[PDB]
C-alpha cells in the first residue's frame, strides 16, 4: 500500500555539511510524504540500540560514537516502497561505490561518513521508526500529491 | 545521423506536478534540439493509438483514462541516439526501479503515474511522432550547439 | 477570479541558449498553470503585430528579424497577478540591469538578445495570447496545486 | 553575536508543495545553523499564540485555521542576523510583490498561502522559538563552518 | 563594447565551504566568457596591492591575512558591462544586507567572510586583472555564444 | 592517506557550453579539495603527450586537434578514492552510454565531443598532473570539511 514508511536520518555529517534541505528535498521531489521530522544528537542507548545488528561488529564502537557525535536530524518517509525506494536514492554502504544521483554518490567518500542513514527493510522501518519517533510525533492520516498515486 | 528523434511525453502528472520545465531543461543540457513540442489535452482515440499495444492488457483501460484526464505537454527531440538516450534518462517503466538521476528515479513512485513517456525505437518514434506532430509543428531546419558533435 | 493569463516567449536566443525548460521551470515553481504552449517559427506578419507598438522605433526592423530568425516557444500562463509577476521574474529590458534571482538578470547582456518576452499589461496579454493561440489550443480547465490559492 | 536565533516555519502550503527541503537547504547554503526541527499540526491555541498581534485583525481567524489545517515543519536558525536575513530571504507579506531570488517571490502567489512564516524582530523570535520549541528541543553549543565568522 | 573585463575572486571561504562552481557557473549561465582562471594562495603582497585602498582602515590587516590563510580561484571574464554587472550578481559588501539571488545574499552572513571579491571599476579591473594575471594567462580569442549578442 | 590525485579538465566543448562551474561543482558537492585550476589553451605538444597513449589510433588526430582548439580548465583534486570516483562521476568514453546523473551521461552525446576528460589511474592521474602543473601550481596544504573523512 502507498502507506508504507521509513526511517531516515541526515547523520552528523550531512547535517553539518548542511545537507539535510537538499536530502529532504530530494524525498519530496520522488513524491514520497513526510510524517516525522526532527533533529536530536542521538543518545548512546539509542544508537546502540539502532544499530543493534553491528554490535558485534568492530566498527559498531566507532559508529555508535558517531552517531551520536552531533545533532541527527531523523525522519520518516511514506509512500509506496519507500523502504527499498529510498535505498536507492541513498546509494550503497561506501559513498564512493555510489552512482551519481544517488546521495552518497553526489555528496560522499567515506564509509564511516555516508551522509545518510535508512532502514534496509520493513521491518527493520517499523521498528526503528519506533525507537526515534513517539506515536504522536508522526502524522496519522496522510494525503501525498494525488498526482502520485494511482 | 544525429538527425535522429524521438517521441517524449509529459504525462498529465508530470505536467500537473510541475515538472514540465525539469523534463524540457534535462533534455536541452544532454544536448538534444527540441524539434516540436504543444500542451494537448489527448484525446481518447490519440491515447488508444498510441498505446495500441498495451490494447488487450489489463492496465490499457486505466491509462487511457489517465493519460486523457488532463494537459500532457508532448515533444520531440532530435538528435545522435536520441531515442535510446532519451530512454536511458527516463529510467524504467515502474518509477520506484528507476535509479536516482533518471527523470523517473528522481519523481516517480506509481506505475501508473510514471510522470513521462517515450518511444522505445526509432521504429515507434516515427509513428507516434507522425501521430501527435503534424509535419509543419516540427522543424526542418535543425542546428544544436557545434560543440556537440564532431 | 485568478484565471488572469499573461503571453510569454522564450525568444530564438533563450531558445538556441537551451534555456526553455529553465524559464518554463520557474513559472511552474512560482504555481503559474501553462494553458497554452508551443514551438514554432514566427511569420515577419506575427512578429510585426506582436510588436506593433515598436513599429516606428528604430530597433524595430532588427527585432522583427531577430523573432523570425528561429524557434520561438510561445506560451500562456494563469494565475493571480501572472501578467505582473512573471514581467518581475523577466527582469527588465535591459538584461544587465536586471536583477540577479531574475530570468535576464541571470542569463542576459544584450537589450537585443534578452532572452525572453512577456506581456506588460492584461490588454496586452490577451492581445497577444489570441495573436499567438486559438482558443482550442488553450486549456479551460485550469487546476493548479490547491495550496496555491485561499 | 553569532549566536543570534530565528524561528521559521514552513506553512502547511509549503509543506503540502514540498518545499521544506527547499527552504532549510535555503538557509543552510547562507550559513545559519539549524538549532530546532520538527513536523507537527499546529495546535488552535498555538496559532492564535504565535499570531497573538493579529489577534484582533479579521484575517486572523483564516490565518489561524489554515496554520492549523496541516502539518507544519517549525525551525529555528542561528546566524550573525539571521532575524533580519531570514526576513530578507522570505520576501514580503504577498508574494506577488516578492522579488525573484526570495523564497516567497520563487514560489507564491497568495498572501494567504505565503509558504512560509519567519520572525520580523529578536524579541518576537525569542518568544516565538518559545512558543514553538522545549528548551531541550533546541541546541545548546553549536558549531557553523568556521569559514563563515570572523 | 563587449571586450569589456572585470577581475573577480572566490575568498578563502567559498573557497573552502566548495563555492568555486557555483560561482563560475553563475557568470556562464549569464554570458560571461572567462578569460582567465586559477587557483592561488595569495601573498601578503598580492593582497596587500589588491586592496591597497584599505590600507589605512582598520579591517586591512585581518582582511589582508584573511585572503592569504589559503587558496583564492582568481577569475576574469569579459562581456559588455561585466565589471557592473558582475558586481551586481555578487550583491553588497555585507552579505547580511545582500538580496536573495545574489552570491554574496545567498551564501553569506559576515562582512568578513563574503565569499567572493570582484572589480568596483573598469580602472580597478584593468589594475587587478594586471595584478593576478600575466597576459598569457588572458585569452586574446574570445567568443561568447552567439545568442547573447546582437 | 586520502591524498590521492586526479588529473581532470573540463574539454574545449565543455568550457564552451559554459559547463565549467557545473563539472567543478560536482566535485566540490562530493568533498573532493582543488589543488590545482587553470584554464589555458593546450599545446600540440602537451595534448599529444597528454594523450600519448593514443598516438597509434585513428582518432588522434582529430583529437589532439580538438583539445587544442580553444580554452581548457585543467584541474586536480585530491581525495580518497578520487581517480576512481571521478571516473565514475564522468560516465563513460561513450556520452550516450553514460548514465543519468554522471557529467557525461547528462551533458554529452558524441564521443569526440565528451565535455570531459580524466585519469584512469593513479598511475595516470600522477603523470598527467605533472604533465599540465608545476608543483608550485598545486597546493601541499590541503584541508577538505572535516566531516568528510574518519
Ligand atoms: N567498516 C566500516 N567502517 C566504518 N563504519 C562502517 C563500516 N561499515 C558500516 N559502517 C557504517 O555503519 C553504518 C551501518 O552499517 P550498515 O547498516 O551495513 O550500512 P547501511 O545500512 O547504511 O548500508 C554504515 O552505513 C556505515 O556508516
Ligand atoms: N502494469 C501496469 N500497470 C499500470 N500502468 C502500467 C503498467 N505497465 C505500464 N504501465 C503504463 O502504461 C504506459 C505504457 O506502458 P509501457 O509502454 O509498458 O511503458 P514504458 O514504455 O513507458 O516503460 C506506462 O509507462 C505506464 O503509465
Ligand atoms: N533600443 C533597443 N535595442 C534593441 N532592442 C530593443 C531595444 N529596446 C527594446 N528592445 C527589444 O525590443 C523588445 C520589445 O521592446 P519592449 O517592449 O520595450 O521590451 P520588453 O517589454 O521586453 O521590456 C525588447 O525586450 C528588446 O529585445
Ligand atoms: N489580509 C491577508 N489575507 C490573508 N492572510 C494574511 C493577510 N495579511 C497577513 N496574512 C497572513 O498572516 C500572516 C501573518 O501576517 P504578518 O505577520 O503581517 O505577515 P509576515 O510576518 O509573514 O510578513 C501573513 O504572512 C499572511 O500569511
Ligand atoms: N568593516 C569591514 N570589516 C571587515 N571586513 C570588511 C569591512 N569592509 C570591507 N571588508 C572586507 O574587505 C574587502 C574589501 O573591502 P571593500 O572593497 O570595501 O568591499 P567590496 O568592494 O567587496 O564591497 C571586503 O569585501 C571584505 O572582505
Ligand atoms: N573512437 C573515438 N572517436 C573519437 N574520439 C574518441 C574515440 N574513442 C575515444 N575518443 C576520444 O579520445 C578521448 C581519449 O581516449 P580515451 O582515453 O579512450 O577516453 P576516456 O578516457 O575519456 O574515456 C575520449 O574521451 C574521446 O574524446
Ligand atoms: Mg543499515
Ligand atoms: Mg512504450
Ligand atoms: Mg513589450
Ligand atoms: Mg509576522
Ligand atoms: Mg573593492
Ligand atoms: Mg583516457
Amino acid at each position: 500500500v502507498n502507506k508504507e514508511r521509513t526511517f531516515l536520518a541526515v547523520k552528523p555529517d550531512g547535517v553539518a555539511r548542511g545537507l539535510v534541505g537538499e536530502i529532504i528535498a530530494r524525498y519530496e521531489k520522488k513524491g514520497f510524504v513526510l510524517v516525522g521530522l526532527k533533529q536530536l544528537v542521538p543518545t548512546k542507548d539509542l544508537a546502540e540500540s539502532h544499530y543493534a545488528e553491528h554490535k558485534e561488529r568492530p566498527f559498531f564502537g566507532g559508529l555508535v560514537s558517531f552517531i551520536t557525535s552531533g545533532p541527527v536530524v531523523a525522519m520518516v518517509f511514506e509512500g509506496k516502497g519507500v523502504v527499498a525506494s529510498a535505498r536507492l536514492m541513498i546509494g550503497v554502504t561506501n559513498p564512493l561505490a555510489s552512482a551519481p544521483g544517488s546521495i552518497r554518490g553526489d555528496f560522499g567518500v567515506d564509509v564511516g561518513r555516508n551522509i545518510i542513514g535508512g532502514s534496509d527493510s520493513v521491518e527493520s522501518a517499523n521498528r526503528e521508526i519506533a525507537l526515534w519517533f513517539k506515536p504522536e510525533e508522526l502524522l496519522t492520516e496522510v494525503k501525498p500529491n494525488p498526482n502520485l498515486y494511482e
